[PDB]
């Protein structure tokens, strides 16, 4: 329909082309009206003749607003144009649009804020956000205040924290310091917000707005228009309904009151039903005969005791007002049901008036799905579900399982997105079953458990954002307005009832008396029956909190210890759990180990041993000891005295004494010295003191091994780091701990080594014997049950003995269960690494004429000939004079005429034939790292192309056993090992974004691809697929603006600068001759602003928007987009990533992400460069207007900080993997370095990146990150390639 409308210039059959905007707008006018006042009754809109008009109303106003963003889109690409996205309309469209723009432009602002205002009445808040953004960005020169107001609302019912803040600093700059609150209301902090409400309200208004509430500083510490002053009310309002406290409500309800009275509003008014409010309130408390008479006022049809027509005549569309005459139908069945009890009596027409209402309330379901929505309303689908389980239990009597609520704590750990809403309504509608449950003298179901836990999991919800008032009840209401009150109240659910308890009193303040607490807690669990996931629970938390008050619990922690060899309660407390009975002695720890981290240790030790089965204390332990080992380790570089004293039957002594551990060839060096001080039982002496200082190493291995094998329950990043810190044991210190490793190695599963296979492979050439050996059999028994991870490396390497031996045993033990496979494989390495003639001999004779202004050539030329000897055939045949040339002129135009012909001839398509064709084959793809079932080849395409503007790259196709085209990428003459090193970084980077993934929409993931190398020259790169270059965009602009200049080929980047770079030198009195170092600044600078005035900077912004189909599906797409930006930013400027112009930086349409390609100028590679470049990242005008009207201040600053905490909390394992990759004899770096890289990524990740002590927070880094990166001072002094106008 939007279609025919633009191609019929505007002529449809409902009138001319103005009859038709008219009316539009007339319509959308209507609603908007409507929407202020809900006393409207608009025709055809508001009133149906059944329950199924009611759905077609909202059905149809979607369809309006889904119809007029479809239509913005065709004009705007009718009279602009896009690329790659939508086609070309017909001239005359272009030529009819291209004059009236200016119209349409002014209908559309004209009737955007009621279009703003429609949008938010059918609950679609992506339309009003987007047309607010178009709206405020059209605004560049009294009705800013309203469309930041419904902005924001919008926003909040998004759940979209970040953006609200992003729009609340832009608007900072042009008295709208309220944005905050509605901030903090979106991410759920109901309490804080109503706080900030009330004190916004009385420092707006100038009388005392305050309420009844907890206390100002208990609550922090846990987490001038009448058109504001209306919005702040209803949202407290709103607030207060919305965590279920009536008597907060009717205090808000008097308090709005007086305020009125007393200022004269006249514009203040409450929009919220306040008999619904009473009903609620009496159904909740149990009162039903005051509720039945509360609700015969409240409009529909009357109580039951004509089924089609339930829900009443003049329903405006909103969807509170369908969800309020859900629970209104919801709560009339449950009094009438209630009442009738005290079987076909009354329960004929209740199971009819339950169906109806769970028919209707699917109405949102299916409207979500009509929409590229990705999600389900919350509240519909709980409405839906409690009024399923309500039919049910009508039905049954409380009888079977599916009469209760499916909300279990599994939501705990995968619902965590959510608000505390949810729980409402589930509890609600549970207590009134549990009560009910008194009225029946049958067996029954058991629903105080699931009550109990159902109330559990909303109190942890609420208290995890800080609802501390809302925690309180739901305690106090399990357990069946001072910090004080809460001490004073609270100190097969028991233990987690407790550890909850003891959470919401660390919450509200009470540290103290939370860690007393949970410590006695778990003194009376270790006595318990079970004690799995409740003791290490407890000590756990109990550990942590301890560590985060480590300065204000120091004295403890020595007072414990000094008693435990010859207090407060918490002292005590602690000392008797640490003497519980059922490895760690005081001796050893006597050495580098302070006296209050050795009670930390006890208490992992402790856990671990209590709870065997669970991996986080083992992990914990092992963590703690390491850390602990090393240091002593590093600052170490009775009865032994009586030994060495009995063994040498003053000054002797104390000399053999200091020497016996000077700096504990090792065992020739001590004898040596001993001999020299002295001048034999010295050896049984030092073996036995080394291990003594080298103990906690053993126990940090055993206790990495055992947490290990249980994982053949944690994630990737917490085994990969153990898995490094092993092989770093293992390679550091081998024949100090060398017995451990011995049976270790013998017995850990595979499944958890098959990250750190390159490292494996690359540490084969330890100057030792066991190590070597041991690595090898790991690797061979790793090739079993997953020989597709050690296959193309083993070959490789195949095609100093130590890295020959190593892996003709590797290919052995591969071999003995698939030969055909493997010879088959190295057939293929070989074809692949032949089929890398023509080349060679025209870049050998271009090197020896480029090296001609003798014996060197005459050499040269006789061992190509002599390599060189379907393809070679042809090519030997048709240039076989070239030896009888060669050697004619020995005793030298046969060269240049040779090149000559080789140049000509070069100037694409190939064919597998001509250059061997093996089918159902059984090979593994090049790259399996993540597939749960490998697939084999089928069959190789039978053409395989080649690329331009490059050395020389070869593009083919592969086939697997699914049907599935896997193209791939040749790379001969350049080593492609430090790129496969690079992509391992960033898998490993893309691990910790796992758990934050569970609790957040747009994922934090960094697109890469896979490259393998074939050698050390070859090399085979993936295909990404999907993917368009910013660069098109740019190419596309020009060509249309060209097309269009003509009626009334293109520039390349240089040849445009080049044009105004030098009129503007010649002006100043320079020339081009001069060098470009030597150029003014302000030259360089009005060049640039120069040409960024003329690229209009809605290249990727209308690009993204014209490639979506809903406006749902653009608002996900723009959020993916700016945090896949962020994450790309940070991770280049830590990595230091250069060269990234329009060409290397590729978009998905599908998803938004961005992804990189060429990982060549890295490691602060481009500032050595001919033109060095400053700038961290890609800044430029069109990402930064991609991102929305706040810019960088919204989603991609917040995004760019969470990134930087992620690595900096974990940077001791990136820092052991680029220690690993710089330790590599298999990586050329030249092409001390490796050493000056290394130290440069650690300053950068420690925050101390130009500093010269001072320690840059996140907050600040980010911020001097961005400023560098958005400089004109920067961006003007840059290579012209890069495109820093575009
Ligand atoms: C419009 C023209 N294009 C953009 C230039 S494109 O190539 O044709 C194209 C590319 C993709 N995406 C894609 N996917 C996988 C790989 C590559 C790719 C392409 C070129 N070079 C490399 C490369 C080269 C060298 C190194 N290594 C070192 O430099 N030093 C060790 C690493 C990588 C990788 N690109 C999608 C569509 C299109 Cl059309
Ligand atoms: O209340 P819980 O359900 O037991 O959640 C806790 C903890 O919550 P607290 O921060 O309130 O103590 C953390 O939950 P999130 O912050 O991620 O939402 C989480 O990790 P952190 O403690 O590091 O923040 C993890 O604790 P841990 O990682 O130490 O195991 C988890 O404990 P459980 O997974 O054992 O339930």
């Amino acid at each position: 329909a939007a279609q025919f409308t633009v191609l019929s210039k505007l002529r449809t059959p409902l009138g001319r082309a103005q009859d038709t905007f008219q009316t539009i707008e007339g319509i959308i006018r209507s609603l908007a009206a409507h929407t202020l006042n809900p006393d409207q009754d608009v025709s055809q809109w508001t009133t149906a003749d059944n329950d199924e008009g009611h759905g077609n109303n909202q059905l149809r106003l979607v369809l309006l607003l889904q119809y007029l963003e479809n239509l913005e889109k065709l004009m705007y690409n009718a009279y602009e144009g896009c690329a790659n996205a939508l086609t070309s309309p017909p001239k005359v469209i272009r030529t009819f649009f291209y004059t009236n723009r200016q119209t349409c432009q002014d209908w559309l602002t004209r009737i955007r804020l009621s279009i703003m205002r429609v949008g938010l009445l059918a609950g679609q808040p992506a339309v009003t956000v987007r047309h607010g953004f178009d709206l405020l960005t059209e605004m560049k020169t009294n009705e800013l205040e309203v469309t930041i107001m419904m902005v924001v609302e919008a926003l909040c019912e998004l759940h979209c924290p970040e953006a609200i803040q992003g729009i609340a600093v832009w608007s900072s700059s042009i008295n709208l310091l309220w944005i905050n609150s509605v901030a903090q209301q979106a991410e759920g902090r109901f309490e804080k917000a109503s706080v900030e409400y009330q004190e916004h309200l009385c420092a707006m208004t100038g009388v005392d707005c305050c309420i009844s509430s907890f206390d100002k500083s208990v609550l922090t510490l846990a987490n001038s228009s009448p058109e504001v002053i209306n919005y702040l009310g209803n949202k407290a309002c709103e607030c207060y309904i919305s965590i279920a406290d009536w008597a907060a409500v009717q205090e808000w309800q008097n308090s709005i009151h007086d305020l009125k009275k007393s200022t004269s509003s006249t514009s203040l008014n409450l929009k919220a039903d306040f008999n619904y409010i009473k009903s609620l309130s009496s159904f909740e408390s149990g009162k039903f005969v005051e509720c039945t008479e509360q609700l015969e006022l409240l409009p529909g049809e009357n109580i039951n005791l004509d089924m089609k027509k339930l829900l009443p005549n003049m329903l405006s569309p909103d969807p509170r007002e369908l969800q309020k005459s859900i629970e209104v139908q919801l709560l009339r069945s449950s009094v009438c049901l209630a009442t009738a009890l005290n079987w076909q009596s009354i329960t004929e027409n209740v199971v009819k008036y339950l169906k109806q209402t769970s028919r209707i309330a699917i109405g949102p379901l299916r409207l979500s799905t009509l929409t590229v929505s990705q999600s389900l309303p919350v509240l519909s689908t709980l409405q839906l579900y409690c009024s399923s389980a309500l039919e049910n239990t009508v039905s049954n009597r409380l009888s079977t399982e599916d009469c209760l609520i499916p909300l279990f704590s599994e939501a705990l750990r995968s619902c965590k997105q959510h608000d505390v809403r949810p729980w409402m309504q589930a509890l609600r509608y549970t207590m009134y079953q549990n009560q009910l449950l008194e009225k029946i003298k049958e067996q029954t179901v058991p629903i105080r458990s699931h009550l109990m836990e159902l109330g559990l999991t909303a109190a942890k919800f609420a208290r995890k954002r800080g609802n501390v008032s809302l925690a309180t009840r739901l305690l106090a209401q399990c357990s069946e307005t001072t910090a004080q009150d809460l001490v004073q109240h609270f100190k097969k659910w028991g233990p987690e009832l407790d550890i909850e308890k003891t959470k919401l009193l660390y919450t509200a303040g009470q540290s103290t008396h939370a860690m007393e607490m949970l410590s006695s807690c778990a003194i009376s669990f270790c006595k318990s029956v079970k004690a799995e996931y409740a003791v290490a629970k407890s000590i756990l938390t109990l550990a942590k909190w301890i560590q985060a008050e480590w300065k204000e619990i120091s004295g403890q922690l020595k007072q414990v210890y000094r008693a435990q060899h010859q207090l407060s309660t918490l002292s005590k407390n602690i000392l008797t759990l640490i003497e519980l009975p059922s490895i760690e002695s005081e001796s050893t720890v006597h050495i580098g180990v302070g006296e209050p981290d050795f009670i930390l240790g006890q208490l992992y030790h402790l856990s671990s041993v209590q709870a065997p089965e669970v991996a986080k204390s083992w992990a914990a332990l092992a963590s703690w000891a390491y850390r602990w080992g090393r240091k002593v380790v590093d600052n170490a570089s009775x009865x032994x005295x009586x030994x060495x004293x009995x063994x040498x039957x003053x000054x002797x002594x104390x000399x053999x004494x200091x020497x016996x551990x000077x700096x504990x060839x090792x065992x020739x060096x001590x004898x040596x010295x001993x001999x020299x001080x002295x001048x034999e039982g010295v050896i049984k002496v030092w073996r036995k003191v080394v291990d003594r200082i080298f103990s906690l190493y053993k126990l940090s291995c055993s206790a990495y091994f055992t947490f290990l094998k249980l994982n053949a329950q944690s994630t990737d990043d917490m085994i990969v780091m153990a898995t490094l810190r092993l092989l770093r044991l293992l390679v550091k210190h081998a024949g100090e701990l060398r017995q451990y490793l011995e049976h270790g190695l013998e017995t850990t599963p595979t499944a958890p080594w098959r990250g750190i296979i390159p490292q494996l492979f690359s540490r084969l050439n330890h100057p030792e014997v066991y190590v070597r050996q041991s690595i090898c059999n790991l690797l061979c028994r790793v090739a079993q049950d997953s020989p597709h991870l050690i296959l193309y490396p083993a070959i490789v390497g195949t095609i100093q003995a130590m890295m020959q031996d190593c892996y003709s045993k590797i290919v052995d033990k591969l071999s003995s269960a698939n030969p055909t496979m493997v010879l088959q494989v190295q057939m293929l390495v070989a074809e692949l690494r032949r089929v890398t003639w023509d080349e060679l001999w025209l870049g050998v004779l271009l090197q020896q004429h480029m090296y001609v202004l003798x014996x060197x050539x005459x050499x040269x030329x006789x061992x190509x000939x002599x390599x060189x000897x379907p393809h070679e055939k042809w090519f030997q045949d048709n240039y076989g004079d070239a030896i009888e040339n060669a050697l004619e002129k020995l005793k030298x135009x046969x060269x240049x005429x040779x090149x000559x012909x080789x140049x000509x001839x070069x100037x694409y398509i190939l064919r597998l034939e001509e250059i061997a064709a093996m089918t159902n084959t059984e090979i593994a793809l090049p790259g399996e790292v993540s597939a749960r079932d490998t697939v084999t080849i089928h069959s190789v395409g039978g053409t395989i192309t080649i690329l331009p503007t490059k050395t020389k790259p070869k593009k083919l196709l592969f086939l697997g056993s699914d049907g599935k085209s896997y193209p791939y990428l040749f790379k001969g003459l350049e080593d492609l090992h430090l790129d496969e090193r690079i992509m391992q970084f960033l898998s490993i980077v893309n691990t910790m974004f796992a758990t934050i993934n569970r609790q957040e929409t747009p994922r934090f993931h960094a697109r890469h691809y896979s490259v393998t190398p074939l050698g050390t020259r070859s090399g085979l790169i993936q295909w990404v697929d999907g993917a368009t270059p910013l660069f098109g965009l740019y190419k596309r602009w020009q060509q249309r603006e060209a097309a269009l200049q003509a009626q009334k080929i293109v520039p390349r980047p240089s040849e445009l600068y080049y044009s105004k770079i030098g009129p503007a030198l010649k002006t100043v009195g320079l020339s081009l001759d001069v060098s470009r170092r030597d150029w003014p600044l302000h030259v360089m600078k009005a060049v640039l602003e120069e040409l960024m005035e003329a690229t209009p900077p809605n290249l990727l912004a209308k690009e993204l928007w014209s490639s979506c189909t809903t406006p749902d599906e653009w608002w996900r797409v723009t959020q993916s987009y700016a945090r896949s930006t962020a994450v790309m930013s940070m991770v280049g400027y830590i990595i230091g990533l250069g060269d990234r112009h329009l060409d290397n930086v590729l978009i998905d349409m599908t998803t938004g992400e961005v992804v990189h390609i060429d990982y060549n100028v890295c490691f602060e590679k481009g500032k050595s460069l001919r033109v060095p470049e400053k700038v961290p990242f890609r800044m430029t005008q069109n990402i930064e207007t991609a991102l929305g009207v706040t810019g960088v201040e919204g989603v991609f600053r917040l995004s760019c900080e969470q990134v930087l905490h992620i690595m900096r909390r974990g940077r001791e394992t990136l820092l052991t993997l680029l220690e690993a990759f710089v330790y590599d004899p298999l990586v050329d770096w030249t092409a001390s370095y490796a050493v000056s890289v290394w130290k440069r990524v650690k300053a950068k990740l420690e925050g101390r990146d130009v500093d010269p002590n001072r320690r840059m927070s996140v907050a600040e880094q980010v911020d001097y990150v961005i400023k560098e990166a958005t400089n004109l001072d920067n961006l003007a002094q840059l290579y012209e390639g890069w495109t820093a106008w575009v």
